[PDB]
């Protein structure tokens, strides 16, 4: 009560944006957390650069309160007399008004304020706080920070900017049998009481404050050290030990390449990592402290698939990146946000595939970020990659597919056309150039305009500054001709408003006859061009290098189909695969009749690569969702892709042999053959479901997941279903964890769906981080589509006192009505959303599932009879 709130408006406090004049130098953090009181105390001495006449001093602050009247000392040192503090809440902000106003730090000399704080460590995954964790009966804590992107100040006061960079001195008072982590080394360790400790680190290079991290741990370490010399750790439960080793095995490898290829040093002396059993997000790239959730951390080779396995390697290599780009260089405001997550979801894959040699990562990429977030890209609700945000609400929103897949897929393309060397060097050239400061993506254009001279700030702002991307229409096999390309043909394609009017400067790529060819499509070529070997067949954005379409005429497309029924090789796997997303996609926005996609599947009886069944799979899930409850469409596409997938499922068989990709491949095959109904492969699942239950047999580790599901689907109850939830508290592993929540999510049973759908409100039995997971897992139960839809809505007020309108996967949770299709639903929808019009992070995911399910409800009305005469004429 000693910094009260009040409304008053009439200051520079009123700004959303921290003002120009005042800049931090220095942290002098201390904090002691009463760990079973749920509750911590901390001190903060900040030093100021202050640059114009200001009679008030302020900065952000959550939740936590000041406890004590702050304290202001000037560069002499002499005492500031304080009148008031306050809480201006719109904002986020503490408020301190001096008597008097004095003037800049001119000479080396800067401010100095102080302040005493309390805050909570409970209900909550931001911030400051403490989860526990069971070993050997006995439960124990352990308390760690969470910040990305507005969080920090929930933690401490602080300038919680990421421009604001300052240099750290953090200190932890804690008890004896804890040990206390952050992102420098340990300095020094004094004991307070025989029972207290207080950890005191060394200074920080300048870092932004969303990047501070400490962590108060009884944890165990597998250890390894980096060429350059430096302790690389992976900090792990004793019992959960043994699945440190990959982890820390793919960070040296990841490290040592990285450090090489950037040109630069890791800018601190050692790198911790730690996986907190109850965590917010994926993980989080805190200098020199990277935090994790267990299922992309802990991998088992024992127990745990290649799927996991591969996600683990590439979050590690993912958080690996960003102690480079977004720590070492970090953007300048939120806008520029893809330049942390775009270069980190592009380097992720350069890391593992250096790490892992037969991983085909760099096709991959296809699969993991380009092909999905083309999809995204096509609707009105998207946004440009250098986004407008203005509250914390619409900067927690842009960590999405925008910043991390478009993101990296521009870097693809422009790596590509600038050649890998040149890319590589550039890289370097920014890195050195902004090192410990903030930059904009204008200064990364400049850099690598510095290593090709081609024209990148004009070309790469045409993909950076607009949403969408164009489809390429080809006229007479040669002639290209640009446009926008949009899922929904009704939408207006000049909106919403755009400078550069939704034409795009766009570096082309094509294969005459083995050969392959280059040129920049002009913006200004309002007419189109003409591509520059007499020829016959030509081929359009090989491997999909290029983020964009191409609209091939309806003959060549017919070719294609039969070149493919005739010797499908022809065409390298990429290809394969980006020809049907795009045939499937041109479809989908009516550019191209359905009859001339469908055909290109009717080779599928021979296709053996993973690429081109992972986008079939795609395309086909969505059709077949779309017709779920037709009952006349529905067999016929069933028995149709049955026969497609046939041949492959029982060549793979049910078995973990070959090679990654293969392990990979057999994984969605087999569960496209479960999924369309396939009674061979059905019976496979239940009976190693029943062997499961026996409780010794353990189960080939690439096709847990699909047992469970669909041992579940078919032959689950009670008693199984009891012994599944048993099974799922018993394993220590996290991503064995997380398959049997899946596992329990298909149980085609209302009353288990029920309890289960009761358990989310029973923190002893769900974590808090695994709600969302577990909701959208029902959702896509036959029953529980509707019954996770429902619950949503009757337990609204419940889920946003639990997370907060800030929390993004509250935000995102009502994609679950994506499969909506119906006028009837899409009033459901609204009608919801009406009611609780404050939807804070759900801003946008909202404004995208309407349009989603706007889309499907044309969808059905405009492609039903033509997809139905072409299965029907078919079998
Ligand atoms: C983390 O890194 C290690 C290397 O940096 C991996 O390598 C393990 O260690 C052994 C030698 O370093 C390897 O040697 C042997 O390989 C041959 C196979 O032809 C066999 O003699 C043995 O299977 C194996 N030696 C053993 C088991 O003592 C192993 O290939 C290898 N594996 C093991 C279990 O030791 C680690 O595998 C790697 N760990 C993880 C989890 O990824
Ligand atoms: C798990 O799935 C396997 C398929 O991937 C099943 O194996 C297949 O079982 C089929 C029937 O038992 C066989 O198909 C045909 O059987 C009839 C019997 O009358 C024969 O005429 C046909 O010649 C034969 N088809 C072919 C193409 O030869 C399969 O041959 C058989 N094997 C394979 C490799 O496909 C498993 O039975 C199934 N396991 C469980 C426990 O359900
Ligand atoms: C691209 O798709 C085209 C449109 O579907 C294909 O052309 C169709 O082939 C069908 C064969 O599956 C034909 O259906 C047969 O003909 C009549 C339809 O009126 C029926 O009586 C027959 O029962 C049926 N055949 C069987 C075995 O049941 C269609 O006539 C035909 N449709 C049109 C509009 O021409 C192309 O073949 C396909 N191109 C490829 C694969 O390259
Ligand atoms: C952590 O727990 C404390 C108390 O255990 C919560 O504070 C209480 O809030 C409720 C209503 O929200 C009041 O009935 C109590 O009087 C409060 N207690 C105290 C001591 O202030 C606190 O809100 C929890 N923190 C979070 C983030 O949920
Ligand atoms: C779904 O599961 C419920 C809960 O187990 C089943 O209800 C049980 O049915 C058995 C046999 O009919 C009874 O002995 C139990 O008393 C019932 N339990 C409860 C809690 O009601 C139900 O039959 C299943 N529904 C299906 C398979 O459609
Ligand atoms: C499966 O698990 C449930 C939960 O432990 C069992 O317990 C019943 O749960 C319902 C609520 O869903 C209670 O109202 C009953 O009183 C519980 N029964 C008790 C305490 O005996 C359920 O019995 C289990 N079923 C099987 C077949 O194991
Ligand atoms: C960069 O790394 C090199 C080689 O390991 C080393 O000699 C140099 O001191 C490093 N630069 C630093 C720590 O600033
Ligand atoms: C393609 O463009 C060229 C050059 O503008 C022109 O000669 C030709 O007629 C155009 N049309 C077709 C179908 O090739
Ligand atoms: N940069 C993190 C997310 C951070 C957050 O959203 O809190 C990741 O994608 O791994
Ligand atoms: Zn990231």
């Amino acid at each position: 009560d000693i910094c009260p709130a009040s409304e008053d408006e009439s200051g520079q406090w009123k700004n959303f944006r921290l003002p120009d004049f005042v800049n931090p130098v220095h942290y002098d953090l201390h904090v002691k957390p009463l760990l079973e009181e749920d509750t911590y105390t901390g001190t903060v001495s900040i030093s100021i650069n202050l640059s114009a006449p200001t009679r008030y001093l302020w900065l952000h602050l959550r939740e936590t309160r000041i406890t004590r009247l702050p304290e202001l000392k000037r560069p002499s040192g002499d005492q500031v007399q304080v009148r008031r503090c306050f809480e201006y809440k719109k904002q986020e902000y503490v408020v301190v008004e001096a008597e008097e106003e004095l003037t800049p730090s001119s000479g080396d000399g800067l401010y100095l304020l102080t302040m005493e704080f309390a805050g909570w460590l409970n209900g909550s995954l931001v911030g400051f706080y403490r989860t526990t964790y069971t070993e050997n009966g006995r439960v124990k804590s352990i308390a760690a920070t969470d910040h990305e992107p507005t969080d920090a100040r929930k933690s401490f006061p602080c300038f919680d900017e990421p421009n604001k960079k300052a240099t750290y001195t953090i200190s932890i008072t804690h008890p004896k049998e804890y040990g206390a982590l952050s992102n420098m080394p340990v300095a020094k360790e004094e004991s307070v009481d025989d029972k207290w400790t207080r950890t005191t680190f060394e200074k920080s290079v300048p870092m932004s404050t969303y990047l501070v991290c400490f962590a108060v741990h009884q944890f165990d370490s597998v250890k390894r050290i980096s060429n350059s010399g430096k302790p690389l750790t992976i900090y792990v439960q004793p019992e959960q030990k043994h699945t440190a080793e990959y982890a820390a095995n793919i960070t040296k490898s990841v490290f040592d390449y990285f450090e090489e290829y950037f040109a630069m040093n890791y800018s601190l002396p050692k790198l911790d990592k730690i996986a907190i059993p109850d965590f917010g997000t994926g993980a989080m790239e805190n200098w020199g402290l990277i935090t994790y959730r267990e299922t992309n951390l802990l991998y088992d080779p024992k127990e745990s698939a290649s799927s996991n396995q591969q996600r683990v390697a590439t979050v590690v290599a993912h958080e690996l990146v960003h102690q480079w780009f977004g720590n070492i260089v970090t953007m300048d405001w939120w806008e520029d946000l893809w330049l942390n997550e775009g270069f980190a979801s592009f380097f992720e894959f350069l890391g593992v595939n250096h790490a892992e040699t037969d991983w085909q990562m760099r096709d991959q990429m296809l699969l993991e970020d380009v092909l999905p977030v083309q999809e995204d890209d096509s609707l009105m609700s998207s946004h440009p990659i250098i986004v407008t945000v203005t509250t914390p609400d619409e900067i927690t929103s842009v960590f999405d597919g925008i910043s991390y897949s478009k993101g990296s897929s521009i870097l693809r393309m422009l790596e590509d056309w600038i050649k890998p060397e040149n890319f590589q060097k550039g890289c370097q050239m920014y890195l050195e150039k902004y090192q410990f400061k903030n930059a904009k993506t204008s200064d990364f254009w400049a850099a690598l305009e510095e290593a090709s001279r081609l024209p990148v700030k004009e070309v790469m702002d045409t993909w950076t500054r607009q949403m969408g991307y164009p489809v390429l229409n080809v006229n007479g096999v040669k002639n290209i001709t640009q446009k926008r390309f949009l899922l929904d043909p009704r939408a207006n394609p000049s909106q919403p408003p755009s400078d550069l009017g939704y034409t795009w400067n766009i570096p082309v790529k094509w294969t005459e006859d083995n050969i392959t060819s280059s040129v920049l499509f002009n913006r200004s070529e309002k007419e189109g061009i003409t591509l520059n070997s007499g020829n016959a067949f030509l081929k359009i954005n090989p491997d999909h290098i290029g983020f964009y379409r191409v609209n091939y005429e309806v003959a060549t497309w017919d070719s294609i189909a039969t070149a493919l029924s005739l010797n499908h090789k022809t065409f390298s796997s990429a290809d394969r695969a980006s020809l049907i997303d795009d045939a499937f996609a041109l479809a989908r926005a009516q550019l191209l009749d359905y009859k001339v996609a469908l055909n290109l599947t009717k080779y599928l009886k021979r296709e053996e690569n993973f690429l081109p069944w992972q986008r079939v799979i795609s395309a086909v899930t969505y059709i077949i969702s779309m017709f779920e409850d037709d009952k006349e469409l529905y067999p016929m596409i069933e028995e149709y892709f049955q026969g497609q997938v046939k041949p492959i499922a029982d060549s793979l068989g049910w078995n973990d042999a070959g090679d990654h990709v293969t392990k990979l491949l057999r994984s969605s095959v087999l569960g496209f053959a479960c999924k369309m109904g396939d009674r061979e492969a059905l019976n496979n699942a239940s009976s190693l479901f029943e062997q499961w239950l026996n409780g010794t047999v353990s189960l080939p580790v690439n096709l847990r997941l699909l047992v469970y599901r669909y041992g579940m689907q078919n032959s689950g109850n009670e008693i199984s279903w009891n012994y599944t939830l048993e099974q799922y508290q018993k394993t220590s592993l996290a991503q064995e964890k997380e398959k049997l929540l899946y596992g329990l999510a298909s149980v085609k049973n209302v009353t288990l769906l029920s309890r289960y759908l009761d358990l989310l409100k029973d923190t002893n039995l769900i974590k808090t981080q695994d709600v969302f997971t577990v909701i959208r897992y029902i959702s896509y139960n036959s029953y529980g589509k509707n019954m996770a839809w429902n619950w949503i809505q009757l337990n609204w007020d419940y889920l946003v006192n639990r997370y907060t309108l800030n929390n993004r996967n509250l935000g995102r949770i009502v994609t679950i009505a994506e499969p909506f299709n119906t006028e009837l639903q899409l009033w459901q929808m609204e009608s919801f959303f009406a009611k609780y019009p404050q939807a804070g992070a759900g801003e946008k995911p909202r404004e995208q599932v309407l349009e989603t399910v706007k889309n499907n409800i044309e969808w059905l009305k405009q492609h039903r009879n033509t997809i139905r005469e072409w299965f029907f004429n078919l079998l």
